[PDB]
């Protein structure tokens, strides 16, 4: 259907949907000294903007969120999972921006004039769009699943 | 636009191209023994079908190629990139069966009856319309960054 939507069902059904299974199968997420956090529970950081170069936006939230890399595998996965992590109070959060969403800037290439300025009223309109049509796909596909409270979706303008 | 190029676009900007960036920055990727392949390529690999099970897909056709996992670094990316090669004849070629194709099978839910058949002539040609699209924009954003002669795209049935 909608490009945010199929972006959405990928970072799903290939990162979110195996994080929440290793939360459940293996009694959490487990940290360098060893302690091993049954209470871990993902954040997904919706960004304001959504720049071209994610991977420098990735970083800067990474240093304001004073996050860590933690990794594991998923039995049958192609490849190992990473996780920016932040341990609280006996409790441990996944702090995903997610890389995926370099696709909404492609989609929205065609729907706006190519003279247009990223702050206007309209451009703003048309990427909440986009962001609204991911969170929805993601919570609908997580609630089917039955881990809707192991993932809450944060727009960074919220915080 | 299509989110079958969309999935293109994500695929290109945080796999395909950094992985062609390593191979040119690095004159190519080392194998377990040290040796360095100037001459690396990149096979993207298209299934005949489209699974709801792209871990096992990969698993099987890993085996049939019989592809090693390397790993390396892209500076400033958030994670490190793995991938399936084989060496043959002073040549390394990256082999891979894109993940992200998952999301195909998200998209195209909605465009057949839901008592359909998968080996029917009706979904062979929705599947193929939506790889075409998928082939064209990966093939797009490689020719627009110089990087046609590290990529090529083959379809299974085609092998
Ligand atoms: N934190 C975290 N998030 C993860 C991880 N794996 C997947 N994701 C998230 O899930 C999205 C979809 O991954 P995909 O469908 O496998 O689709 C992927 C996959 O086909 C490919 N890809 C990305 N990284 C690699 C890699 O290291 N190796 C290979 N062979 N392909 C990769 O590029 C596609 C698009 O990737 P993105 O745009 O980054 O979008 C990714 C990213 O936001 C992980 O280990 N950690
Ligand atoms: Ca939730
Ligand atoms: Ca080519």
């Amino acid at each position: 259907g909608f490009p945010s939507s199929t972006l959405a069902a990928v970072y799903y059904e290939n990162f979110v949907k195996p994080t929440c299974l290793h939360i459940i199968q293996n009694g959490g997420i487990q940290d360098d000294d060893g302690t091993k956090y049954e209470n871990s529970t993902i954040k997904i950081i919706i960004p304001q903007k959504l720049t071209t170069d994610v991977n420098s936006q990735f970083q800067t939230l990474k240093k304001s969120f004073q996050t860590k890399k933690l990794t594991f595998d998923y039995l049958g996965r192609p490849r190992n999972i990473d996780v920016e992590t932040l341990i609280q109070d006996g409790k441990l959060y996944v702090i995903d921006f997610p890389t995926v969403l370099s696709g909404i800037n492609y989609a929205i290439s065609n729907l706006l004039p190519n003279d247009f300025n990223s702050m206007s009223d309209d451009y703003e309109l048309i990427l909440n769009r986009e962001f609204d049509r991911f969170i929805y796909t993601l919570n609908k596909l997580a609630l089917r699943d039955g881990y809707n409270n192991l993932i809450t979706v944060i727009n960074e303008k919220d915080i």
